[PDB]
């Protein structure tokens, strides 16, 4: 079903690397590379180590772009120091969320939980849903388990 906790984060500073895409189906079909690139070149390790625990794993976090243009950027909650300035380093800022969750393999499972919530959210809380980034957020674990759960969070006013 679509239940959901609600949640509220301070700003964070994010550490990453972003892709921005035409939309959101075409990043939808770019996404999962963009990960196997991030751990071939070794991003993932290296993001790990910049981990400061704010959020327990890894985010993709999605950016819609005014143009209409869907960026998504892989990244890890870190401490802000010149060192972070190769990568993006950015603040989220502070937002209440609702926080749903995807059970299932890694991508399909995230991927279709997340049409779910956006249709619950266009049907439910067209007027409480704000127009900020959100984010998958990855524990540690197997991704290609049908039993992994990675976590939705969408922001909401208040």
């Amino acid at each position: 079903g679509m239940e959901y906790q609600l949640q509220q984060l301070a700003s964070l500073t994010l550490v990453g690397i972003k892709e921005t895409y035409e939309n959101g189906r075409q990043a939808q079909q770019h996404i999962a590379g963009f990960w196997q690139r991030c751990y071939q070149e070794g991003v993932i390790a290296d993001l790990q180590l910049k981990n400061n625990g704010d959020l327990a794993g890894i985010l993709g976090l999605c950016i819609p772009e005014l143009d209409g243009k869907m960026s998504y950027m892989i990244a890890v909650t870190g401490d802000n120091s010149a060192d972070i300035a190769k990568y993006d380093v950015i603040t989220l800022a502070s937002s209440k969320y609702m926080v749903f969750e995807a059970q299932g393999a890694v991508p399909k499972a995230v991927q279709q939980k997340m049409e779910e919530v956006h249709h619950y959210i266009h049907q439910y809380q067209a007027n409480t849903v704000k127009s900020a980034p959100f984010f998958e957020l990855y524990q540690d674990g197997d991704t290609t388990s049908e039993k992994y759960i990675t976590e939705i969070w969408m922001p909401v006013k208040g």
